[PDB]
């Protein structure tokens, strides 16, 4: 494990790929940065007021690149919602990847949890009193089951913030620890249910879709993200406990063995996601395709999983695997590789000064 | 619905018990007996005061029997923990099963639920108005770590019902659908939460070996009960939609091939349930310990399994796995047999009446 496994990641890479029907879409560049740009303007308005800027604790600049990676995942996955509905989940999304960046012990916080939830008091922890107040402009968007869906992922991924305070990649023969661990922090559900606007959707008649996309998507979305982050953890000394490192320490196996189980998964969770959505209504279909796709141009394009290093490495060379990975990447690139100055403007920091 | 493979049902639950070595020595007839009635008697006169009596919609029979059913339950596995602990789990779990069988459409009275959560005004759905509001009776008993596990885990634990008000077992190539509903609606966390009182734990000093427990208990507890409550199900119209029936339709292989996926998974868990926690804090040990037998002696007694009737068949076969059943049932009933007239006094519904 001295080096990267650069010809395995391919071969699993385009795999993934072959097996999505990773392709061109009718998602233009132009749409992009009206998206990119809608999004993020109505967040930055947002992070950028004084009561978002007192009560979360986050250095600015990390907080503006965490708001555009964000807002990338959002316009780029949920293709076909509207220019609020990404406005809207972006700030959520935005919300909980910065959790992360607290260190501050959740227990005295939470100590009067649900007594203040159900007599009506402000949380006292302060990112539960600016997420659960900015909660029903995400929440508008979707029917009951949906929202649901919405608040328990979200629910579940504070306490997963929570564990991982304690940087445990779980006891040795603990075989059920990393998949409990990686969802609750995943946000599968909350992903997964996010795709279907009231707007757009009859969460009822669409109930068996929509339920069964939730499932699969859950494991789909968290496996792959593992895998493209797979490269920029690979010799990141800080990033002790991921899905592929607590493999390796609950299961007792090899690193690489614990990137074979990574990449079966996956690939068989891709296979069965199209296996199952093909015949199903072309709308809900639609949706799904598009996320994947998306989901997978993000990776590829956001410098944060530096898969660029990998291309200009396999650049030029004659194996069939680094040429069918250059041209995905190339695909990507096309559409989804856009300058910043395009859309992230101005700074949040700038409008908080205002 | 077909026929229930008898045969199989005795193969696979006797390697289970064989491999656990079923043994439960947890109290004194005295003790249990002591337990069960302080229990009964707690939630016996919460459930038939008048506003419980109104707003949960049960029939009085049924009632009866869940409350029965559910202070034997928490009685018989969470043997550690202290008798007013016992009462309060009692009702909690006794409002879960109610709704476990349950027939109804959530959907009109979750329109509004976050904003009447966020607002602290009363639900719309009469379950969530009693558990809601009984809650902390139950969240006193532990820290907030375990509390938010509780919480969690009963949000959950609705939704999977919900789900299940459709009766879909998932869609043919759906492999994901089978688990992702049974931790759903298995209350996983919520038992495993449960397990560890302030009183007796800290949650602080054992935060890694709770959270460890909480995730592999999750699956041995559900798991043994699809084994255990198969025989109930089987045939129950409201029971159709399981584990088990649902990896038939979703993996798209037979009965006796779920069956065998479902048995080698809990022997494993059982397995690393001992490997983990065998060399660890002998208190953790030993309320797990107390509660793998103790939830074992009581699907092999509580009439809601109906386990006597498969006693009272095979108890005549000269088959192996039928005479190594018959020994584990009846060493179970020497424990476990207890007459409701010893502690169950008096019926709920003459106290609702008084
Ligand atoms: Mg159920
Ligand atoms: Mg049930
Ligand atoms: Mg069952």
């Amino acid at each position: 494990m001295e080096n990267f496994p650069t010809e395995y990641f391919l071969n699993t890479t385009v795999r993934l790929l072959e097996y999505i029907r990773y392709r061109d879409s009718n998602y233009t560049r132009e749409e992009r940065i009206e998206n990119l740009h809608y999004a993020y303007n109505k967040a930055a308005h947002h992070f950028a007021q004084p009561r978002q800027q007192q009560l979360l604790k986050v250095d600015p600049k990390r907080l503006q690149a965490s708001l555009q990676t964000i807002v990338g995942m959002v316009v780029y996955s949920w293709a076909k919602v509207s220019k609020e509905c990404m406005a809207d989940l972006s700030i959520h999304y935005t919300y909980t990847l910065v959790l992360d960046d607290s260190k501050d012990d959740p227990y005295p916080t939470m100590v009067n949890y649900f007594d203040d939830l159900q007599a009506g008091r402000e949380q006292a922890h302060p990112w539960w009193a600016l997420v659960n107040e900015h909660f029903p402009n995400v929440l508008r968007h979707f029917g009951p089951f949906c929202s649901l869906n919405l608040i328990r992922s979200t629910l579940d991924f504070f306490e997963g913030c929570w564990i991982e305070q304690y940087n445990f990649g779980g006891f040795p023969g603990s075989h059920d620890y990393p998949q409990f661990l990686r969802r609750m922090n995943g946000l599968g559900h909350c992903v997964g249910a996010s795709l279907w606007p009231k707007e757009q959707f009859n969460e009822r008649s669409l109930f068996l879709e929509i339920t069964s996309a939730i499932a699969q998507m859950e494991n789909w979305m968290v496996w792959v993200n593992d895998l493209m982050s797979f490269y920029k953890e690979f010799d990141d000394e800080r990033d002790q406990i991921s899905l592929v490192k607590n493999y390796v320490v609950s299961d007792e196996i090899s690193l690489h063995e614990a990137l074979e189980k990574l990449t079966q998964d996956t690939l068989h969770s891709s296979k069965q996601m199209v296996a199952v959505f093909s015949d199903k209504d072309p709308q809900v279909m639609d949706t799904i395709e598009c996320f994947m796709h998306g989901f997978v141009t993000w990776h590829l394009c956001d410098r944060r999983y530096r898969l660029s290093e990998i291309y200009e490495k396999v650049k030029e060379e004659k194996t069939e695997d680094a040429q069918k990975f250059c041209k995905f990447y190339e695909q990507a690139a096309n559409v989804g590789a856009v300058s910043p100055s395009e859309w992230a403007y101005p700074p949040v920091a700038q409008l908080a000064n205002v």
